[PDB]
């Protein structure tokens, strides 16, 4: 039970994938192997997560010309970190990921963010005051260097992560290799309808990260409301005899949006992919659609005067200034 969408490159990309953000080492390995046993065929990774090494070890014993899962039947994604936007660094950054992942090619390689950070070995270049010392490379230059990778057959498809509609069109206006996927935060509170309509218009499929709301991200502490716990989600969870998260994921699945739910919990892993045997009626979709309130949770902290404000909102290539 795992449907998929067809990318413009002709690749079959499963609607459900295994997220690995914060899936620390000594934990993601166990998660990966079990996920594969339960049907997962789509794994979502990132160099910044600092766990691709352990992921490579899991795939080294579950995927191969002998294991239970053929390499070609797996869809592996990864992303180019912000400190590797300079054209020169792009291939070394990709290769490194392949080394850690122990693969010969990625099925999808995404630019993690449209804005760059000072190049170097420090994933988070700060200075004195502790502020992030950015870089000025434009995403279009990083993108052309990313295209050379598809040429060398190191990556089958390219995509964008955290890009705005304007930035997406900016890449499309000069692309020799067109983005196949747009990965953004997406769930009932941030439905991304406008962006989704935009991508459909540009031939890009949409991947939703933090589909459950990230439960509490790597930084958050409001007080309410909580995506899970919304009465509609609970009502549907009761009606279809499924967990609140399955309801959130099914919602995305039903509207053809790819989801890469993250989990290192044995009992949730199989549940997060088991969202293909039930369906919501049009009215229930409407009810879930009504939860939309253009609210995004995956943004910075850099607390200032007892106030939470975006840390990188100052970057000229910041993706969240425009409506979408
Ligand atoms: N491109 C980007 O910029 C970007 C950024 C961030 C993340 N991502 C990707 O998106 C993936 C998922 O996003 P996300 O991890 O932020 O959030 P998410 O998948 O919405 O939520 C993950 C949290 O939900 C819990 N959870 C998982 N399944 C559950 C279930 N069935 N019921 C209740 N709780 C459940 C997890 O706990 P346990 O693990 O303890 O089960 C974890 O604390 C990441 O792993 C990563 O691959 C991409």
């Amino acid at each position: 039970a795992a449907s998929c969408v067809l990318l413009h490159t002709g690749q079959k990309m499963p609607l459900i994938g295994l997220g690995t953000w914060k899936s620390e080492p000594g934990q993601v390995k166990a998660a990966i192997k079990y996920a594969l046993t339960v049907g997962y065929r789509h794994i979502d990774c990132a160099a910044i997560f600092g766990n691709e090494l352990e992921i490579g070890e899991a795939l080294q014993e579950t995927v191969g010309p002998g294991k239970a899962v053929p390499r070609e039947e797996l869809f592996v994604t990864s992303k180019l970190w912000n400190t590797k936007h300079h054209p020169e660094d792009v291939e070394p950054a990709l290769r490194k990921t392949l080394a850690d992942l122990q693969l010969e090619y990625l099925d999808l390689y995404l630019m993690h963010w449209p804005y760059a950070f000072e190049r170097g070995d420090n994933p988070f270049p700060k200075n004195a005051d502790g502020t992030i010392r950015y870089d000025a490379t434009h995403y279009k230059d990083t993108w052309k260097a990313l295209e050379a990778l598809v040429a060398k057959g190191l990556v089958r498809a390219l995509g964008l992560s955290n890009f705005s509609s304007r930035q997406i069109d900016d890449v499309l206006s000069v692309a020799s290799v067109r983005p196949a996927v747009l990965q953004v935060e997406c769930h009932p509170y941030l439905a991304q309808n406008e962006l989704i309509a935009h991508c459909q218009a540009r031939g890009l499929e949409v991947t939703a990260y933090s589909p459950l709301g990230s439960s509490d991200r790597a930084w958050r502490d409001p007080n309410e409301p909580v995506l899970l716990e919304e009465p509609v989600v609970q009502a549907l969870a009761e009606k279809y005899n499924r967990s609140p998260a399955q309801i959130l994921l099914r919602w995305q699945v039903q509207r053809k949006v790819i989801c890469i739910p993250k989990s290192v919990t044995p009992s949730r892993i199989p549940q997060n992919i088991q969202v293909f045997d039930f369906t919501f009626s049009p009215e229930e979709m409407k009810q879930l659609d009504a939860l939309n309130k253009n609210l995004r949770f995956i943004v910075p902290m850099l607390t200032v005067d007892g106030k939470r404000v975006p840390r990188d909102a100052g970057h000229p290539l910041y993706p969240f200034n425009d409506p979408y």
